């Protein structure tokens, strides 16, 4: 029963209505219980909820779950031993059917049926030999399935049940064959026309097996005998089937006087099973599994349901009819149902039944199956949803026929007449149906019947049969109240049509006076009839206001107005019309005047003071839309805004008197009378109640307020009648309904505190001075009443100290109010995202006037609520702690105040709902309140410390002296909290405090990630008061605590803060050293202005943010040095410091040694009373003889000059001589004094420089090699810190690099880890340009070392990767374009620039290392493979090196690594590196050249003389870097460059395309015999790996996931199967290679598992066949493995793309020659060979239809391939091949298919398909789809898978290696050195000269 808290509260109150009902059924022995159950039968009331019946269901479920065990029918899904076939005892059936027969009568007359939970005993009961039990259990299952299909528990997936249902449906067949008849349909059973076929009359059952019990063996054995005999033979897995079949045979065995009864039961069960199957199963699944086996279902169903037949069983009629009500729920079956019934003709069966229904109703001969009629109407109303069927029934005479029923007079069968009237309402939607109803005098009989019913009902009060077991407001039989409700609800739907006519028909009728009889008798007709009666009155006035006088004469409106309060009751639909009923009465000015008088607006709000009425309205959408309608009633009639307000206020002013102390929320435990635990080892009194207590929505107030604040939230939208409430309502009166005096613990979570924060946020933007100062006074006064909780001992829990008293109850109640107040405050008024200027001024005024008493209390609240969540967790068993963890609260996302100290990994999942108790609820209520009292108390302090600095406003002197005065009081309180407790025993508290300090003192990250910037001025005051001297004494105390821990290694692998002293002692040491590194980085610090802003009596005006760092570093560095003194670090090899604590101590040094351009000598204390116009002086002047504002000017002009020794121009003699007596001899006080030294002797920049020197000269950088080997996890930090140190103390870093290298050249290789770290550091240093230029000698020596030391056998050591990393750093630079120098005075002026030099490795060294790296062996290290790939991508730039790489076999060894580490996350990088290296192994000078040319010319177009060269070489950097020589060469044969400059130097670098310039000299080439030659062998390896990965399970889901099995991953993750990821990678690689490079195809074409040599290798087809047949040959298919289907489709798309890419033509220089349609014989040869296989594949798949059944899924793809081929479009493709070139692809591929003869090879496949095979539908459909495309294309001519084109991969390489697009600029001299003398000079001088020479 997963309900919302509101729905649960509504239903728990609704269930209180059926207390007499439950008590009447649950207070009986048991024989009586069944006796009462068997007397319910017919409902005389509305459809009850199932929730209120649940207790009866449980008493019944238990009774069944005990009789199930009696016969062992109880099954255990997992054990297929099956329950032994044992016929249930006769008497014991009645006991089991009196209950299962009532579960139908209950589940039909009940809604919210989804709460049913007994669908487990049903499975256990289904495995029962007896069918009657099975009949009932299947009827109930069918009803439950109907409910489910209508709704769009878990048992709808249980495959065992699915099979039981499928077999019971495929029970005795509907009709098969008889020698003297067509098929003996089931209906024939009851006609003595055909005799039952003898096949049914005997038994023959299989499981290899065959058991037969021919008749005369089924006629003597009793059912139990047969059931046992068979099971003895057959396995238990097939006992159910034997039971069903033997029962069928024995039932048909003889035409006895009883056997027929059992046949009836079996057929009924079959029908109900069909219905259930139709519900759970999918339509295609239902057709394939159920109808395929039995296609005669419908043809039989539509024969049984015929009331005219008096021989068919009355129960079979309903069951067959019920099956159709389920089947029709899917529109696909509706058409056939109507066709079978005859719903298209007017004389069919569907209309012959309707006439018999009327015949019976017109005579009442006890042959009226009112359930039959009702369900027939449901069937028709389901068939009527299919618009084609709606029209078919309309034209067949539905309405003319249905109008013969509802026109019956004085009928007593109102169950059928009410359903017919609802069917009529549903049917009539068009104008055709409406005008056909009206035309046949339909609307005149409707209103005549309504009046007749109403008139009779009132006159005959002896026919009233109201319910006696529900709470209702009528006195008439529900039958009559429903018939009238149906007539009225159709009278309403017929009024939205041409109401001008319908309203005139109403007037000339007795309807109007018969409606005043409904209104003048409400206790008779109830409220659902008054809701429909008042809806006509309001819908009749709003469409014809001229009728208002008539409605007044009849006396309706006069009665509506004079009895309005009498007409309101707890009915949701009634209450949603009252605003619309007043908006119609008000259309008449006299009506409006009467509404103003008589208080018809006071009645639209007064009902909200009643819990019963508020609960019905809910408090959600219906409640809000009742407010937005009141506002409309104010708009249309602005004359009522004076009454909607005088009523609203009178409601808000009266609620506080309706509040009562209903419940108590804290309960003492029964045993000890203590609310809370008192030890970690108490005994838990487990209960079965709800773990989370809910009291709000179950209260008379939680509904009243939840509804009222929803009305208010609706009415707040836009200005209206609510906007004027403040002008009439005091703020206090509005805050007496929100801040109740005893709310529950969940009040601040309610919707009354989520709507009233939208009402108060709307009264804020407008009335900014209305509530604020009152909300704050309420806060301050509530916190002032907790003067005994806040001001209590800090060494014990205030609550535990008085457990069992009332103060525990009378204090938690105060904190519950304080929790809603603070949630209001921090959500409405003080929000860092909403702080406006006026809000800030309001805060300043509040603190000026009321005083700083609120902050001294907010500190005490956070301090005591953190001491009570620690003293209480030190007395609670760990299970309780993980149960009562309060974080999972609405809205709140943690991420801030009080840190949660878990006991179990939160990332694991949930842990609540495994234990409960009185105590486990009394502490979940406490720890939840305590959590928001601290969470909201920390957001308040964050805002109290930002204030103006958020808006950056300009402030006055009194508006600054206060801000710096709030900052001074929030910080002296943050310190008082830290200075109070002691770490010993309160560590969990010091961890909350140190996260609170780091939260208040930081601003949110103003970016998606960003970081928490520091609040500089609060931090400055913090230091001023000694806030960092405290963090030192905390850190020198948490460092001896971290040094006496044993297992410091485990701490480095934690991801959840536990309550272990170990981890706690570490967490405080990172939340301190982190706050201490944040106040030292000018990037994490807020850039406040200079000190002069505040003081003027200073010496040096410094930037406060910059000047604060120095004092901080002078202490941090001193503490560090002291630490090194005490044998802790930079010494010892035992790693005395965890990884994270050392990460901070290293960023503490990069900052300690960063220099900020400011030399501070002394820092002045920031004091609010000493800011300029010093108040400490101005206030004193005020004390005697105020020079008001003149004193201000006096100090402003004298520059803060204290009147020296006499009154001069002011200070009258009496004013003086007093200023003398005052002004004590301490003139210092009135000036900003300098800060004192902290920790160190002097915290000035001089001392910072003097300590950094001492640290520097102690050779700690020379002591760095003594630590580095042990902390390899962080060497970049070790580098940045060291580089910063050296930069600060300018020193040649090259010297330190040499020192590192010398260590390497003497480090034994037996130290892999020291060598790894050392090489990583060396590589990191070389990565900086300012040191690279000075390391040529170092890099040469490194190359040497590598050559002499490195051996291929080291590939698996962890230092190999770093050695290759440094080598790559050297290489990338070494392979930059060879810089050329300007020559022969190229001029151009503008001195070029010249770029930095680059170390150039001697060529032999490259070769000697390459010959070492290609020779490596099997790699078991991911990082070795990654580094080798990155290095080899460089050598592959040269074809000669790529040849060696490919022939080496290195690629196989890398693919092995790729395959092995397919689960490792970073496998993507290795995948990409391998892809790039392989792509580079196929690229050749020719292909390169072609693409290089195609790139530059495409740059020259742009399509926005042009193209400044400095852009081409900065946008095509990858293009140049692939082959700079070729780029230069091609660039010189065009782009001959313009703008020679006036003198001819060359001013700018813009180039001219110069198409044809330099002539068109060109060479020729033929290719062939090279691609044919190539046989690189890479494709052999890739295909071998894929063809080997196919065998392994690339479909099976891996073992399991443990946290998101039914979550996250679900099927979302298709790469979990390790082989699939390997397969996916290989397939993507294959697509890219086969679609990019021509040589790749010839390898795919001639692939062969045995790599035998054959010049011009034979074009084998092993690969193509593998892709077509074998690759997707994994049978599986069965079951419903979502993951397997996903993987199959993914591989299908990838394989299809592979073939299309294999058939496409590679993009090349021939871009604009797309016009050419010549083709290529080789490309042709590829396509003929490929298609000719698919043809040859189809002509095998087709013949021998036997074969077709197997190759029926392969044929579904071979046809899709044909579609993609001729529509040149495949999944995941089209990123690679030019769109210009796919004109011949489609065209030529078509032309080929036509020529090949494959518009007809498809047809011959269709001409050989026995259509009986179900898949034929699919095969035929796609086969046409391919033909459609082929013809379509012919006419014109008369997911996480990223694939990228070749050049895009060059870009990838460039991105990985060169981190600068500038580098390509290096060749600029070359082009300048090249064409210019012979290009620019020549062309230009000639061009301008010849044209000039022309004239």
């Amino acid at each position: 029963v997963l309900f919302t808290r509101c729905e649960k509260a509504r239903k728990e109150k609704l269930a209180a209505g059926y207390k007499p009902l439950v008590d009447y059924l649950i207070d009986c022995d048991t024989p009586t219980f069944l006796e009462r159950i068997e007397a319910i039968q017919e409902w005389d009331r509305s459809r009850d909820d199932l929730y209120v019946w649940i207790p009866i269901l449980d008493r019944m479920d238990g009774l069944l779950l005990k009789v199930a065990e009696k016969y062992k029918y109880k099954q255990d899904p997992k054990k297929e031993c099956e329950v032994k076939l044992v016929e249930m005892e006769a008497h014991d059936v009645d006991y089991c059917l009196k209950m299962l027969k009532f579960t139908r009568r209950l589940l039909l007359n009940t809604e919210n049926r989804f709460v049913y939970s007994s669908g487990d005993v049903l499975m256990y009961l289904l495995n029962c030999p007896n069918f009657t039990i099975k009949l009932a259990v299947m009827r109930i299952l069918a009803i439950l399935g109907e409910r489910f299909v209508i709704a769009r528990h878990n048992i709808f997936g249980d495959h065992n049940l699915r099979k039981k249902t499928l077999k019971l449906a495929l029970s005795l067949s509907s009709s098969v064959m008889d020698e003297d008849g067509e098929h003996f349909s089931l209906v024939d059973l009851y006609f003595d026309k055909k005799k039952v076929p003898q096949k049914w009359r005997k038994l023959r059952f299989t499981h290899i097996k065959k058991v037969t019990m021919t008749t005369q063996e089924l006629c003597e054995h009793s059912l139990q005998q047969i059931f046992d005999k068979g099971m003895a033979l057959l396995p238990a897995e097939s006992w159910f089937d034997f039971s069903i079949k033997a029962s069928v045979a024995k039932a048909f065995s003889d035409d006895s006087g009883e056997n027929i009864d059992l046949r009836n039961i079996i057929i009924e069960t079959k029908l109900n099973a069909i219905a259930f199957v139709n519900t759970i199963f999918s339509p295609p699944q239902v057709s394939s599994k159920l109808f395929e086996l039995d296609p005669y279902a419908f043809n039989s169903l539509t024969d049984l349901i015929s009331l005219s037949e008096t021989k068919i069983p009355k129960e079979l009629r309903t069951d067959a009819l019920f099956t159709l009500e389920c089947i029709s729920l899917k529109h696909v079956w509706c058409s056939d149902i109507i066709r079978n019934l005859g719903g298209n003709i007017s004389h069919g069966l569907l209309f012959q039944i309707l006439r018999y229904i009327a015949k019976t109703l017109r005579e009442a001969t006890d042959e009226i199956d009112e359930e039959y009629n009702v369900r027939f109407f449901y069937l028709i109303s389901n068939l009527a949803d299919v618009k084609p069927l709606h029209e078919s029934l309309f034209a067949a005479g539905l309405i003319p026929t249905l109008l013969e029923i509802v026109s019956i007079r004085n009928c007593p069968y109102k169950r059928t007449l009410a359903s017919a009237t609802h069917l009529l309402e549903t049917f009539i939607d068009n104008s055709e149906t409406t005008t056909e109803f009206i035309e046949n005098d339909g609307f005149t009989m409707l209103i005549t019947s309504v009046a007749n019913e109403i008139d009779f009902t009132l006159a005959h009060p002896e026919t009233w049969q109201p319910p006696k077991y529900s709470v209702v407001y009528y006195s008439i039989s529900f039958r009559e109240l429903a018939y009238i409700r149906s007539l009225l609800k159709l009278v309403l739907k017929l009024l939205s049509t041409d109401s001008g006519d319908r309203i005139r028909n109403l007037i000339d009728s007795p309807i109007l006076v018969s409606l005043k009889k409904i209104l003048e008798n409400k206790l008779v007709f109830g409220l659902t009839l008054i809701t429909y009666t008042l809806d006509v009155v309001q819908k009749v006035i709003n469409s014809e206001p001229t009728i208002y006088p008539v409605l007044v004469e009849a006396g309706l409106i006069p009665y509506v107005i004079d009895n309005f309060p009498k007409l309101i009751g707890p009915s949701a639909e009634l209450l949603s019309l009252l605003p619309d009923v007043v908006s119609a009465i008000c259309l008449n000015p006299e009506g409006l005047k009467q509404v103003k008088e008589k208080g018809l607006i006071n009645n639209l709000f007064d009902f909200l003071l009643d819990a019963d009425h508020a609960r019905i309205l809910t408090g959600g959408d219906r409640s809000t839309e009742y407010g937005t309608d009141i506002d409309e009633l104010a708009r249309h009639y602005p004359d009522l805004k004076a009454n909607i307000v005088e009523a609203l206020c009178n409601v808000i002013r009266k609620m506080p008197s309706t509040f009562r102390n209903e419940r108590e929320f804290l309960f003492t435990s029964p045993k000890d009378q203590k609310y809370f635990f008192h030890r970690k080892n108490e005994e838990i009194l487990t209960d079965k109640e709800e773990h989370e207590p809910a009291y709000w929505e179950l209260l008379d107030k939680g509904t009243m307020l939840d509804t009222f604040t929803s009305v208010l939230f609706g009415m707040s939208l836009g200005n209206g009648s609510f906007s004027q409430v403040p002008q009439h309502l005091e703020a206090r009166d509005f805050l007496a309904i929100i801040f109740m005096e005893n709310p529950p613990y969940e009040y601040f979570t309610s919707v009354a505190i989520s709507n009233v924060t939208e009402v108060l946020q709307y009264l804020d933007e407008k009335y900014e001075d209305y509530a604020f100062m009152d909300v704050m006074k309420v806060l301050n006064d509530q916190l002032e009443n907790l003067n005994d909780f806040l001001n209590s001992p800090n060494d014990r829990s205030f609550f535990l100290e008085r457990d069992g008293e009332n103060s525990v109850r009378s204090c938690h109640s105060k904190l519950c109010r304080l929790a809603a107040i603070l949630n209001i405050v921090t959500n409405v008024y003080i929000d860092l995202t909403t702080l406006s200027c006026k809000r800030i001024m309001q805060i300043y005024s509040y603190f000026d006037k009321r005083g700083f008493s609120l902050i001294k209390n907010l500190k005490l609240l956070f301090q005591k609520c953190a001491l009570e969540e620690m003293y209480i967790r030190q007395h609670m068993p760990d299970s309780v702690i993980t149960e009562t963890m309060p974080l999972p609260i609405v809205d709140v996302s943690g991420d801030g105040p009080p840190l949660q100290i878990y006991i179990d990994d939160p990332k694991k999942g949930d842990q609540k709902g495994k234990i409960t108790s009185v105590k486990t609820r009394n502490t979940l209520q406490m720890r939840t309140i305590l959590y928001t009292l601290q969470s909201n108390t920390a957001i308040l302090f964050r805002c109290f410390l930002r204030l103006s600095h958020s808006r950056n406003m300009d402030l006055e002197h009194k508006d600054l002296t206060t801000e710096v005065h709030i900052f001074e009081n929030v910080v002296e309180n943050v310190i008082e909290m830290l200075k109070a407790t002691e770490l010993e025993g309160h560590l969990p508290y010091i961890l909350v405090l140190l996260n609170f300090n780091t939260f208040v003192f930081t601003i949110p990250k103003a970016s998606p990630n960003s970081t928490e910037i520091l609040q500089t001025i609060p931090a400055y005051i913090f230091y001023q008061k000694g806030g960092y001297l405290l963090y030192l004494h905390i850190i020198r105390d948490l460092f001896t605590r971290m040094t006496k821990i044993k297992d410091l290694s485990s701490l480095d692998n934690i991801n959840y803060i536990d309550e272990s002293n170990g981890i706690l002692t570490l967490s405080c040491l990172i939340n301190a050293l982190t706050f201490y590194n944040k106040s030292m980085q000018t990037e994490t610090m807020e850039n406040v202005q200079s000190i002069g802003k505040y003081y003027v009596s200073i010496d040096d005006d410094y930037n406060i943010m910059k000047a604060l760092t120095v004092p901080i570093k002078v202490m941090a560095l001193a503490m560090i040095l002291d630490l090194d003194k005490s044998d802790s670090l930079f010494k010892t090899q035992s790693r005395n410091v965890p990884y994270s604590v050392f990460k901070q101590l290293l960023s503490m040094l990069k900052n300690i040694f960063t220099n900020v351009n400011i030399y501070t000598k002394e820092l002045y204390e920031l004091h609010w009373d000493l800011i300029f116009p010093p108040i400490k002086k101005i206030s004193l002047f005020e004390q005697v003889g105020i020079p008001g504002d003149v004193a201000a000017n006096y100090l402003t002009d004298t520059g803060d000059d204290l009147p020296a020794d006499n009154s001069i121009g002011l200070f009258s003699p009496e004013q003086w001589e007093k200023y003398k007596k005052l002004i004590g001899e301490d003139k210092s006080i009135y000036y900003p004094q300098p800060m004192q030294a902290q920790y160190y002797k002097g915290c000035s920049s001089k001392e910072l420089d003097e300590l950094r020197d001492t640290f520097f000269n102690d050779g700690l950088p020379s002591r760095i090699f003594t630590v580095l080997p042990f902390y390899p996890k962080l060497v970049n930090a070790f580098a940045k810190t060291l580089l910063q140190i050296f930069t600060k103390y300018d020193e040649p870093t090259e010297v330190f690099a040499g020192r590192i290298l010398d260590r390497i050249l003497e480090t034994d290789l037996d130290d892999p880890a020291t060598l790894s770290s050392l090489i990583h550091l060396f590589g990191i240093f070389l990565n900086e340009k300012y040191i690279y230029q000075k390391a040529s000698h170092l890099m040469q020596r490194f190359i040497e070392y590598l050559e002499k030391s490195l051996k291929p056998e080291h590939v698996n050591t962890p230092w190999f990767s770093k050695a290759l990393y440094v080598y790559e750093i050297i290489l990338a630079k070494s392979e930059l374009p060879h810089l050329e120098e300007l020559s022969k005075d190229v001029l151009l002026r503008y001195p070029l620039l010249s770029m930095a030099k680059v170390f150039r490795i001697p060529d032999p060294m490259k070769q000697k290392l390459f010959d070492i790296l290609i020779r490596v062996s099997d790699i078991s290290n991911f990082y070795s493979a990654l580094a080798t790939s990155r290095i080899l991508i460089f050598y592959s730039r040269d074809e000669l090196y790529a040849n060696n790489i490919a022939r080496s076999g290195i690629l196989s060894r890398l693919l092995k690594v790729i395959g092995s580490f397919q689960k490792l996350d970073k496998i993507n990088f290795l995948e990409s590196s391998f892809l790039l290296l392989t792509r580079r192994c196929f690229e050749t000078t020719e292909n390169v050249d072609a693409l290089i040319r195609a790139e530059i010319n495409r740059s020259f177009t742009a399509r926005p003389a042009v193209r400044e060269l400095t852009t081409i070489l900065e946008e095509k950097a990858h293009v140049v870097m692939r082959s700079p020589s070729q780029f230069i060469d091609v660039l010189c044969e065009t782009a001959r460059f313009h703008e020679f400059d006036d003198q001819g130097a060359l001013v700018d670098y813009s180039l001219k395309r110069f198409l044809g310039e330099k002539d068109k000299n060109t060479q020729a080439s033929s290719t062939e015999k090279s691609d044919i030659y190539e046989r690189t062998g890479i494709m052999h390896l890739l295909l071998s790996q894929l063809m080997a990965a196919s065998e392994k399970d690339w479909l099976s889901e891996p073992a399991n996931s443990s946290d998101l099995p039914e979550n996250k991953k679900a099927q979302l993750d298709p790469s979990r199967n390790p082989v699939c990821a390997y397969m996916i990678f290989l397939l993507k690689l294959l697509v890219e290679l086969v679609s990019s490079y021509n040589q790749c195809k010839f390898e795919f074409l001639t692939f062969s598992r045995r790599n035998t040599y054959a010049e011009r290798p034979r074009p084998r087809t092993t690969a193509i066949n593998f892709f077509l047949y074998r690759l997707l040959d994994k049978p599986v298919g069965t079951d419903h493995d979502k993951h397997e289907a996903k993987r199959r489709e993914v591989i299908g798309m990838l394989a299809r793309s592979v073939i299309i890419g294999f058939l496409a033509t590679v993009q090349d220089d021939r871009t604009t020659k797309t016009d050419v349609k010549l083709a290529d014989p080789h490309m042709n040869f590829i396509r003929k060979f490929a298609i000719e296989a698919i043809i040859k594949a189809i002509r095998n798949a087709t013949s021998s239809s036997k074969l077709l059944e197997s190759n029926h899924l392969k044929l579904d793809m071979w046809f899709r391939i044909i579609t993609s081929m001729v529509y040149v479009q495949a999944p995941y493709l089209r990123q690679l091949l030019d769109s210009n070139k796919v004109e011949a692809d489609q065209y030529q591929l078509c032309k080929l298919v036509i020529d090949l003869g494959l518009p007809s090879v498809i047809t011959e496949a269709m001409a050989s398909i026995d259509l009986n095979y179900p898949f034929s539908k699919k095969i035929f459909n796609v086969a046409v789809e391919a033909l459609n495309t082929i013809s379509s294309t012919r006419n014109n001519f008369s997911d996480g898978i990223i694939l990228k084109s070749t050049v895009s991969r060059w870009k990838d390489i460039f991105d990985m290696f060169y981190d600068s697009k500038t580098y390509a600029n290096c060749i600029i001299p070359t082009v300048i050195n090249r064409l210019y003398k012979v290009s620019l000079a020549l062309q230009k001088d000639l061009e301008n000269k010849r044209e000039q020479e022309k004239l």
